[PDB]
């Protein structure tokens, strides 16, 4: 392919890896506890650090390979960081900006995550780990995105791509709206109100359907974030269909993100009706990072846009 030095595939190779490694820290989290002296721990058992004999299980594989995935994080986003620094942004004046926010929040979510072990009963903060490991793994996800092009002459997804204002008010306000309903997701989970509502969509069989606690509120109050989001992501997704039909990207971006809503939602409801099987959550937490990869795709074309024009 490239006669230049083979040494640059394997920057390819490491934002892969990278990227990989970071959304296994964020999906990763679905599976074990990320509060208390647990921390770390199956979910459904938060005792893994002492006393117990037995080894090898699948369970164990778990813990074990989300500590090492948060430990080898380090080390690799700042030889990501530092490498595509110095040899992608004379293309991509952008890889500047990725790389420095890949750092940060990668040392955000692991300083939340550090004052989780004695503060996870504060859910207003520990709901806002989940939005800042999301950004974490997007930040490596999009510069891994522009090491790739830089190596292309006709660039597959990062075009400069005419952007009206519409589609812009969508994109941007979608990627906004979309990190709230995150923090009420996950302020459902670190505030214990998963399960209050066995009923879907309304509450339960009593009241109505409608919540008259706490807890009932909190689960409620996300769903509802989320179908006011599913609805945006359907409108958002017809403009594209018919005004960008001729700009695939965005076309096929739209139709992608309608599909990641979709089972974003239905992993969702699936959390409840298993009554919290991770597998599900794993589910829903793997979803909203691909929706959200898409959605900084478009923010990424915005940027090129407005610099461009
Ligand atoms: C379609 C848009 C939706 C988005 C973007 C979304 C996003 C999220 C996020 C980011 C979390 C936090 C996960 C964590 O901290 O581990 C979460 C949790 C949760 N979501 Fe959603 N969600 C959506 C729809 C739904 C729907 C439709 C239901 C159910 C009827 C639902 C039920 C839950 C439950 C029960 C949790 C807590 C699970 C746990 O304790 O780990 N979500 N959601
Ligand atoms: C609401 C929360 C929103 C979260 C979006 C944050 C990061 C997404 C990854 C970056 C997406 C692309 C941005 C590109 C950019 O800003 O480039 C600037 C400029 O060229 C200078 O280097
Ligand atoms: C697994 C993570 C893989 C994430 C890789 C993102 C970069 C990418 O796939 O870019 C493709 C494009 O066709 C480039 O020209
Ligand atoms: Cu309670």
């Amino acid at each position: 392919h490239m006669l230049e030095d083979p040494m640059n595939k394997a920057l390819k190779a490491l934002g892969v890896l990278t990227t990989f490694v970071m959304l296994i820290v964020l999906i990763g989290g679905a599976l074990v506890t990320k509060t208390g002296s647990g921390q770390g721990c199956g979910r459904q058992w938060p005792l893994c650090h002492g006393r117990f004999f037995p080894e090898l299980n699948p369970a164990s594989i778990i813990e074990w390979s989300h500590r090492f995935a948060s430990g080898i994080s380090i080390i690799l986003v700042l030889s990501l960081a530092f490498w595509s620094w110095r040899k992608i942004t004379p293309i991509f004046r952008e890889t500047t900006f990725l790389a420095i926010m890949s750092i940060i929040f990668l040392f955000l979510q692991a300083l939340l995550g550090a004052l989780a072990v004695v503060f996870g009963s504060n859910a207003l903060i520990m709901a806002l780990h989940f939005g800042i490991s999301l950004i974490s793994f997007a930040s490596v996800l999009i510069l891994t995105l522009l090491i790739f092009e830089a190596d292309k002459s006709v660039r597959t997804l990062v075009k400069p791509l005419q952007i009206g204002k519409k589609m812009q008010f969508h994109m941007i306000g979608i990627l906004i709206y979309s990190y709230i309903v995150v923090y009420t997701g996950a302020y459902v989970r670190h505030t214990e109100s998963s399960l209050a509502c066995p009923n879907v969509p309304l509450c339960s069989p009593l009241n109505n359907g409608l919540p008259t606690q706490f807890h009932e509120w909190v689960q409620m109050g996300h769903r509802a974030a989320a179908l006011l989001l599913f609805v945006w992501i359907i409108v958002a997704a017809v403009h594209a269909i018919t005004s960008y039909k001729d700009q695939k990207q965005i076309f096929w971006g739209w139709i992608s993100c309608l599909i990641f809503i979709t089972l974003q939602a239905l992993s969702g409801i699936m959390i409840v009706y298993s009554e919290l099987a991770l597998g599900f959550a794993l589910a829903h937490s793997f979803f909203i990072a691909c929706l959200f990869g898409v959605l900084c795709y478009f923010l990424l074309l915005i940027a090129r846009f407005r610099y461009e024009s």
